[PDB]
């Protein structure tokens, strides 16, 4: 994709902190950028769309390469079109703005380069307000093994780069992306039946993903997802696997992950409105990525979670699922959880924590997003899933929402002013970001 000139691009600023020890932190002046899929794509020599609704225009896009040469990604009116604002260390993502639904943003080191985090033997903390996230919505904060430059050094026909939010990948090997590896996704494009703005092409973009936070006011989950190749790679067709291929398990990435959602793990009292972590008010989420020998070069061995609300430091609750002990993600936990729930252990198949840690070694980009779910209505996060199962069977119930909830047309109409706000990001050594 070319860099368009019709709408100006300016990245909202966002501060965050690096800490060396508890109470000893310094401020980084970051910024965020909107993902390429949200942008106008048009003729590089004019203003005619290359893509409208969910249709490519063959005049500009007779094939993937020509399309990328002929078409430009343009700038974003962050507040007015996309409902994205920032102030100091706070980033607020509104749900519906006009016809736009949510957003996906990346943290920048500079105007052409994503910030890279090396998570091994480190701790990441942030504050969040999920109070205005009802059933069916997901405010996500997570890491993916994207290239820092958005692909530009590898793919000459990508001139837009990180400045325009190119290069996304995740453990679903998403095929909905309009540009992957300097090519458009026109040649095998199939418009979505239920989303007027989207489709699925032959190309997908795979990489490992550490889902630190997927949540609404009902439920949350923390979920690593390994891939066979840790960093960004292209896949083709149904061999991509992931949510939108014929078979989610056909590819090189684990689409399910090894998840810890306290409600799903048998403690419904812990997280939600008025609960131990009371989602009607903001709180702090701390996540630690521990290694087997406690050093920067050890193998990822344990992912731990603490919450802070009203100055009370509260560990993740223990699992109350038979056979599955503790409050953290480890190989033992993941093996046990898949067995107890009767779920396929695709996590182990794609290298588990060892491959997650390999991705962490490559460096990962911070993503903050807000979305609703055309495939599964977020039922996997906040309801009973699958819907044919007995909600009393361990693993089925993940939150309080009914199985009719979360249909995009319903929640976009009923809760347009929903939002998620992330703030006070802190990163550093274990125990450096909070009062252990
Ligand atoms: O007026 C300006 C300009 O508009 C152009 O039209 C734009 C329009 O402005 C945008 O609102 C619209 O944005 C949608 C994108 O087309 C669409 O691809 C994107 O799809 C999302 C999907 O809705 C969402 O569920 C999905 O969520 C992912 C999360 O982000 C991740 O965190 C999680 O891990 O995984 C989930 C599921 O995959 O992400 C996809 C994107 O990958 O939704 C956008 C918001 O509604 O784009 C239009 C262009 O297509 C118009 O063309 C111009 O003429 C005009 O100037
Ligand atoms: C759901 O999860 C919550 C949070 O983990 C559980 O509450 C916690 O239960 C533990 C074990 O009983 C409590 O720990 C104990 O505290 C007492 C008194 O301070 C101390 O004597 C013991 O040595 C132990 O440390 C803990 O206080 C409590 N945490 C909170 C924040 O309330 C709860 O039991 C779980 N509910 C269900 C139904 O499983
Ligand atoms: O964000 C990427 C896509 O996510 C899809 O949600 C999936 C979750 O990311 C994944 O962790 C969850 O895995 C389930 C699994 O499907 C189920 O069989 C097992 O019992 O529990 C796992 C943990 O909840 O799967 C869901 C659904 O595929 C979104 O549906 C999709 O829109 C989005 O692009
Ligand atoms: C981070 O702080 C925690 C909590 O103070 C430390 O964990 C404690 O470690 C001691 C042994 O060194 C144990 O007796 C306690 O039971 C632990 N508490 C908890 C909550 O786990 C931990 O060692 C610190 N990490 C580092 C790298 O210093």
């Amino acid at each position: 994709q070319q860099a368009g000139t019709a709408t100006a691009e300016n990245h909202p600023p966002l501060t965050w902190q690096e800490c060396t020890a508890p109470g000893s932190c310094t401020t980084q002046n970051g910024a965020v950028v909107l993902d390429a899929n949200w942008r106008w794509v048009h003729d590089v020599n004019g203003y005619t769309n290359c893509y409208t609704g969910n249709t490519w225009d063959p005049t500009y896009c007779p094939d993937d390469e020509t399309c990328a040469q002929n078409c430009a990604l343009d700038g974003a009116d962050y507040e007015g079109t996309y409902g994205v604002t920032s102030s100091g260390s706070s980033l607020k993502l509104n749900f519906v703005t006009g016809s736009n639904v949510g957003s996906r943003l990346y943290l920048l080191q500079d105007d052409s380069t994503y910030q890279i985090f090396k998570l091994l033997n480190r701790e990441f903390s942030f504050d969040v307000d999920v109070s205005n996230l009802p059933c069916g919505l997901n405010g996500a904060l997570y890491f993916v093994a994207m290239d820092a430059d958005g692909g530009v050094s590898k793919y000459p026909n990508n001139k837009a780069g990180a400045k325009y939010g190119t290069g996304y990948c995740d453990s679903q090997c998403p095929r909905d992306l309009k540009f992957i590896d300097g090519e458009a996704n026109v040649e095998g494009w199939q418009p979505s039946s239920n989303n007027a703005n989207t489709g699925i092409g032959d190309h997908g973009s795979c990489c490992a993903e550490m889902d630190v936070w997927e949540a609404n006011s009902i439920s949350n989950a923390v979920t690593p997802h390994p891939c066979d190749t840790p960093g960004q790679t292209m896949c083709s067709g149904d061999d991509c696997g992931g949510t939108y291929s014929n078979d989610r398990y056909a590819g090189t990435c684990d689409p399910d992950g090894c998840d810890f959602n306290p409600y799903r793990m048998g403690n419904t009292s812990f997280y939600g409105p008025g609960k131990i972590i009371d989602t009607t008010k903001p709180f702090t989420v701390v996540t630690q990525f521990l290694t087997d020998d406690g050093t920067d070069t050890g193998t990822l061995s344990e992912i731990k979670r603490f919450y802070i609300q009203n100055s009370n430091v509260i560990p993740q609750p223990n699992s109350d699922i038979s056979g599955v002990t503790g409050n953290s993600i480890t190989t033992e936990f993941c093996t046990a959880q898949k067995q107890a729930f009767g779920d396929t252990d695709d996590f182990s198949q794609h290298g588990g924590l060892a491959k997650m840690g390999a991705a962490m070694q490559q460096g990962m980009v911070l993503v903050m997003s807000l979305w609703d779910d055309y495939a599964a209505q977020m039922l996997w996060l906040d309801s009973d899933y699958p819907t044919d199962a007995d909600p009393t069977t361990p693993g089925i119930a993940r939150g309080t929402c009914p199985t009719d909830s979360g249909v995009p047309s319903d929640v976009e109409s009923q809760s347009p002013n929903s939002y998620v706000t992330y703030s006070n990001i802190k990163f550093g050594p274990i125990n450096s970001t909070f009062t252990a």
